[PDB]
This record gives structure tokens, C-alpha cells and sequence, in this order.
């Protein structure tokens, strides 16, 4: 048979005070929180007894933080219950020491209850109980303040009945730790008039502040200064974090150095580390580029330059140079979900701050499925997601649609939104649009035009500044230029 | 013993960190060395069948931020 329910008197029993709690004798007295002693050790014993008053089943304790449950603990035990058969409100708490909390608080006049299962048994124990709580005008959940405590609340509110439940909200993680010396009027507070809810998602705005400030301070304004057109600056106020930067342009390489430039001085000058999922070309490939970037040098495009500094020690110099701050990490590759993926340990693991995925228009493998049109956006949110959602700042680059209309791209032909590809993801989705235009048949074939296409963070938009390429040193050199 | 067992499994359902063990032993370890107040659960068929019983409860370990593989 079962565990016999514990005799008092059998068990050397006293309705003592928790001293350790700040539960008075008077208090334990009432709910039936006794103190036994048998074959040597003291235990804490809790009684369960049904609407009916009998002692149905018993939860034991000792000192070092073990149990034993007498009797049937059957799947609606409410520790209290006996004791409030209707009410105006009753305070529903996850555990019993805590139900002796706001039954002081209170003199013991009015109705708290402790779940039986409590913690993660909130939806069983609950619904099992719809009658006997409906009893009552208004359930106040009362639970623990933490990851598992708030889930309990929205499980229990779930099961419990209609328009009568609110939340408990307190300072620390349970009402006995704020009696514990804290904040008393806290809990009363919230006994009285407490707030409503089992959304997961809407979220008051009172119930924000901490998240803002510590926002606030956080998160940066002047966000990671575009490098080779203050302009770019002045009109976008930079790339902020979880912002979704969009580089595009015509056949612009003018537009994949753009972006390789930012990279560079972002993981150099500034501190941050760079991520970057050049899918067009190799990760050996993005990294020369680099170096020879950095060095002001066209490093691939020079045979004799290559075999130079391999032999007279200068590479593996400007490598280290470069390279050995760890500070840049690149995807290499050879899907949508197994690309995201990537990148989000980039984030998450290696911690980069920004990552460039050069070039959307490569989607890639899942093959069984029409538009890229339609894909192109698909993957856009997920983007815009991991970028918001981890505040990390997502270059991306992405290449243009060709016109139709009369002039083309390295004939200069300026760029609009609509002039933008996809169908309507990127067009959305996006933070900031830099577009660079480039009349590679005209007057300054070098030179190169620098639209703000967008900015939600200023809604500053248009011209914002020139560069010229040099097709000496490999670089967007910024540029006098105007009317 | 279906293809996605995991012992301990029954104990945890959410939290901020689960550690995955091997085999049965392990996870008692852990769960000591913590006074059992975290969560570990161990792999069903553990040793080969890694791959296989994890993916089986993709949902299951995303109720945790991270999960922290101390197997062989």
C-alpha cells in the first residue's frame, strides 16, 4: 500500500514559527504547516487536506533539502484549499512556504492557496481545479520570477477560467524572498490589484524600462562610420547594430570593394570583428583581396608582386599585420537554412558584429521550387530576423535588374527603389539602401556616385557624396565633387 | 525504446543550459555535482545512434539557450 499519512503526535509534532521565513506560529498554525520528529531527524510537514477537510496526503521535508509525500497526492492537490470554499480573490502561489507568506502579510483573512505539483505541474494541477477556483471573482497568479515561473503562470492562466486571472508581479524570485527583509508592500501591492496576462509576446511598456535603459546605454547612435565618403555618414548615422545594410549598384565590382573597403576598416580601425560570406569567390581568394587591400597593392592581379613578398618574408608579415587581431572569419563554402545557420554561429559563437554576405542573388540548395522572386524575400526576413533579432549588422550586397530602358548601368543610369530588384522584401526589409552608380563610358569613368536609397534610423536620403577608383592602389578613394 | 529516448529527459521541460551526456552513469554524475538542480538528460542509444536520437528531439532541446554536448 501506500505511504501512510503522517499521525501528529505519532511524529513528535509542534505548530512552531519558521523563524528562517518570517512565518509567525500563528500563521502555521492555520494552514496546517507542522514540525515532526521522527526516529531522530525534524521534519517540516505540510498538510493536504480536500474541500471536505480530511488529510488527504502530506509533503515532508528535512533540513538538506530532501522530500516525502504521504498519503495520495492526487493530480489537483491545492495546498490551503480546505480552508476558502468562495472569496472575493484568491492569490494562487507555486510553493507552500510562500502561500504562509501572503497568509501573514494578511493576518490569514483571506485566500491563498499553493499548487500541489506546483512548478511544472501549473497546467494539471490547475484545470483540475476549474470549479473550486471559479469560486472565487479573481485568480492572482503568484508565481516564481524566472524563465520556468512566468511559463507556469501561462500554462496555468491557459487551463484556468475565463476573464478572472491576473499576474503577480514582484521584485524577486518568489513572494517569500521579498518578505525575507525586502519589499512587504510589494507583494501587497500586487494581492490588491494586480495586472493581466498569459501573452507571450505582448508586453506592457511600463514593464520595459530596465530592457530600455540598458538599452540605451548599449547601443550606439553613431553606429560604425561608413569609411571613404563622410556622407554616407551624415545622411545614414551609420550602421547600428540588428540594422540591415543593403549595398547595390550596376555591374559594380566598384560595389564588392565598397563593401570589402567597410569590411576592412571595420575590423582594423574600429575593434569589431568581421564576418564575411563572399559567396561568389574563395575564402583564400576574399582574403588576398584583403591584404592587398590593406596594403594598398592590386595583390592577385600581379604575378611578380605574388612571388615577391612570398619569398622575401613581406607576406607572411602583412598577414600577421592584418590578419592576427582575429578579427576577420570567413563563411567558405562549395542551402537557405544550412547558409543561415552559418552565419548565425558566426554571430553567436565566433561573435562578429557585423556580417557581409556578399551577394543575395546567389540563393542555394532546396531544388524543387519556382520564383526567385519570391524566394529572394523569403530568405530576406530571415535575414532581417537573425539581424534584429541578435543585433548583429548584416551587409548585404545585391546586384541589379537590368533596365530596358535606353540607358544602361556603366552608361551612369541612376538607381531607384523601384529600379530595385527582388519584389519587394529587400525593398522592405532592409535598414539602409547604398546604392553607387558608375558611368564607366563618359567623363570620370572612375568616378563613382553615391545614392542613399533609404534609412529608417534618418530618413535622410539622396546624393551623398563621390569616390573615385584608383585602379592603382585597388581603392574607393573618397572625392571632392558637386554641382 | 523509441528512437529519440532520452533519460532524464522527463525532468526538464525549458531552461537556460541542458548538458547532454553519453551514457546513464554520466548524467548522474552531473546531476550531482549539481545536487541535481540542473538539467542533464543522457543519449537513448547514446555511443552510434548520436546523430539519430538528437535530431528526434530538435523541439525538445530548443526549450533550452544552450546545449552543451559532454559526451565520450
Amino acid at each position: 500500500m501506500t505511504y501512510n499519512v503522517w499521525n501528529f503526535g505519532e511524529s513528535n509534532g509542534r505548530y512552531s514559527a519558521l523563524t528562517a521565513r518570517g512565518i509567525s506560529k500563528e500563521t502555521c498554525q492555520k494552514a496546517g504547516y507542522w514540525i515532526a520528529k521522527v526516529d531522530g531527524v525534524m521534519y517540516q510537514v505540510a498538510d493536504y487536506r480536500d474541500q471536505n477537510g480530511n488529510i488527504v496526503s502530506q509533503k515532508v521535508r528535512d533540513k538538506d533539502k530532501n522530500f516525502k509525500t504521504t498519503g495520495s497526492h492526487k493530480s489537483d492537490a491545492l495546498f490551503g484549499k480546505h480552508l476558502w470554499n468562495g472569496g472575493k480573490k484568491i492569490v494562487v502561489t507555486e510553493g507552500e512556504i510562500d502561500m504562509l507568506t501572503v497568509m501573514e502579510l494578511q493576518d490569514c483573512k483571506y485566500p491563498v492557496v499553493s499548487l500541489g505539483h506546483g512548478a511544472s505541474a501549473a497546467k494539471k494541477t490547475c484545470a483540475a481545479n476549474y470549479e473550486y477556483f471559479d469560486q472565487f471573482e479573481q485568480i492572482i497568479l503568484m508565481f516564481d520570477m524566472d524563465e520556468a515561473g512566468r511559463k507556469a503562470v501561462e500554462e496555468a492562466a491557459q487551463v484556468l477560467p475565463a476573464g478572472k486571472v491576473r499576474v503577480a508581479v514582484l521584485p524577486c524570485k518568489d513572494a517569500n524572498e521579498c518578505h525575507l527583509n525586502g519589499h512587504d508592500r510589494e507583494i501587497m501591492e500586487q494581492v490588491w490589484n494586480a495586472g493581466p496576462w498569459i501573452p507571450d509576446g505582448v508586453v506592457s511598456a511600463l514593464s520595459l524600462r530596465e530592457r530600455i535603459r540598458e538599452h540605451l546605454s548599449s547601443e550606439e547612435s553613431v553606429g560604425l562610420l561608413f569609411s571613404g565618403c563622410t556622407g554616407i555618414n551624415d545622411k545614414t548615422l551609420g550602421a547600428r547594430g540588428g540594422e540591415v545594410i543593403m549595398v547595390t549598384s550596376g555591374s559594380g565590382m566598384v560595389m564588392s570593394t565598397f563593401v570589402r573597403q567597410q569590411a576592412l576598416q571595420w575590423g582594423t580601425a574600429m575593434g569589431k570583428k568581421v564576418g564575411l560570406a563572399m559567396l561568389e569567390e574563395s575564402v583564400e581568394e576574399t582574403a588576398e583581396d584583403l591584404i592587398g587591400l590593406h596594403n594598398r597593392v592590386r595583390l592577385r592581379q600581379s604575378d611578380s608582386l605574388k612571388r615577391e613578398i612570398i619569398e622575401n618574408g613581406k607576406f607572411d608579415q602583412w598577414f600577421d599585420e592584418l590578419f592576427g587581431n582575429d578579427t576577420f572569419h570567413l563563411y567558405d563554402s562549395f542551402e537557405t537554412d544550412r547558409l543561415l545557420a552559418k552565419l548565425a554561429y558566426m554571430r553567436s559563437g565566433l561573435g562578429c558584429d557585423v556580417i557581409i554576405l556578399d551577394h543575395i542573388s546567389i540563393v542555394v540548395s532546396a531544388s524543387g521550387e519556382s520564383d526567385e522572386r519570391k524566394m529572394i524575400d523569403n530568405l530576406m526576413t530571415k535575414l532581417k530576423g537573425f539581424a534584429k533579432s541578435t543585433g548583429v549588422v548584416l551587409v548585404v550586397i545585391c546586384h541589379l535588374k537590368n533596365p530596358d530602358k535606353g540607358k544602361a548601368h556603366e552608361e551612369g543610369r541612376p538607381v531607384s527603389i523601384t529600379d530595385l530588384r527582388g519584389s519587394g522584401a529587400l525593398r522592405q526589409l532592409s535598414d539602409t539602401i547604398i546604392a553607387l552608380e558608375r558611368n564607366q563610358q563618359g567623363d570620370m569613368p572612375n568616378l563613382v556616385l553615391v545614392r542613399i536609397l533609404k534609412c529608417r534610423f534618418t530618413g535622410d536620403t539622396g546624393i551623398a557624396g563621390y569616390m573615385e577608383y584608383n585602379k592603382e592602389t585597388g581603392w574607393l578613394e573618397p572625392s571632392s565633387y558637386s554641382g
